C-alpha cells in the first residue's frame, strides 16, 4: 500500500489575503487528498477556516494561541491513536515538536512536525531543536513508522557543518535522488508574497524519516499558482510526497 502527505508552511503571519490564500492551500489539498497534511505558521481564524473547508480533515494543533503547527489527518483513512507535543525549552518564537500517533492502513505511524526556530543568528538554537526531533525520532519503536516533516529552517549547510543526519534517519529529497524540481520550497524569485526583489532560495522545508519497510515514491511542490490577489497561498512553497510501504 501507499501513504502520501504534503508539509506546507502556510505562513498566517502574513495578515494580507489570508482567508484567500486559506482558500488558496484548501484547493490544493483537495487536489491531491494527502492522508496527511502537516501544517506550519497556522493561526487560530486560519485554523478555524480549516476546520471549516478542509471537513475531510481531523486537525490536531501544536498550540491553541500565536501561530503554531498544525496535522491533519484524512478522515476515514487515518485513525487518530494520540498525540504528544514535545517542549524546546528555549524556543523563543513558541516552537515545539508536534507528535501524533496514527494507524494507517495496517501500520503503525508516528507523525512528527515542527517549525524550527527561524533566522540565521538562531541557528544554534535550531540545531538543538533538529536534535531533539531526530532523538524523538530515535526513541519510538521499531514496529511504528516515523515520519517527520516540516519547515526546518535549515540554512548555510547547518546540516552537513553539524556532521550530517544520524544513518538511520533519511531524508526524503536526499532518498530521491536530490530532485532539482523540488529541490527549493522557499523562492524569493519564482515566490513574491515576501515582495523581496533579491533572489533567495532554501530548501527550510524537510522530510525526515525512520523506518526498516519505508520507500520514497514521489516528491513534488505544490502551491505554485498565483491565487486571485495575484499573490501566492504563501511564501513557501508545499511538498507533496508519497511513499510506499512494505
Ligand atoms: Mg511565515
Amino acid at each position: 500500500s501507499t501513504i502520501s502527505f504534503i508539509t506546507w508552511n502556510i505562513d498566517g503571519l502574513d495578515g494580507c489575503n489570508l482567508p484567500e490564500r486559506a482558500r488558496g492551500v484548501c484547493s490544493c489539498l483537495a487536489l491531491y487528498s494527502p492522508d496527511v497534511v502537516f501544517l506550519q505558521e497556522v493561526i487560530p481564524p486560519y485554523c478555524a477556516y480549516l476546520k471549516k473547508r478542509a471537513a475531510s480533515y481531523t486537525i490536531i494543533t501544536g498550540n491553541e494561541e500565536g501561530y503554531f503547527t498544525a496535522i491533519l489527518l484524512k478522515k476515514g483513512r487515518v485513525k487518530f491513536k494520540s498525540q504528544e507535543i514535545i517542549p524546546f525549552p528555549n524556543t523563543k518564537m513558541m516552537r515545539n515538536l508536534l507528535c501524533v500517533n496514527v494507524s494507517l492502513g495496517g501500520n503503525e505511524f508516528c507523525l512528527m512536525t515542527s517549525h524550527l526556530e527561524s533566522t540565521r543568528e538562531h541557528s544554534a538554537e535550531r540545531i538543538r531543536q533538529l536534535k531533539t526531533v531526530l532523538g524523538k525520532m530515535q526513541e519510538a519503536p521499531d514496529s511504528t513508522t516515523v515520519i517527520f516533516a516540516g519547515d526546518t529552517n535549515l540554512r548555510d549547510q547547518e546540516v552537513i557543518k553539524c556532521g550530517g543526519l544520524p544513518d538511520n534517519v533519511f531524508d526524503a529529497w536526499e532518498f530521491l535522488g536530490k530532485p532539482k524540481h523540488c529541490q527549493y520550497t522557499w523562492d524569493t524569485k519564482a515566490n513574491n508574497n515576501l515582495r523581496i526583489p533579491a533572489a533567495y532560495k532554501h530548501r527550510f522545508d524537510r522530510i525526515f524519516f525512520r523506518a526498516e519497510h519505508l520507500i520514497p515514491q514521489s516528491l513534488d511542490l505544490v502551491g505554485l499558482e498565483k491565487l486571485d490577489c495575484g499573490r501566492f497561498p504563501s511564501d513557501h512553497w508545499g511538498l507533496l510526497c508519497t511513499l510506499n510501504v512494505v
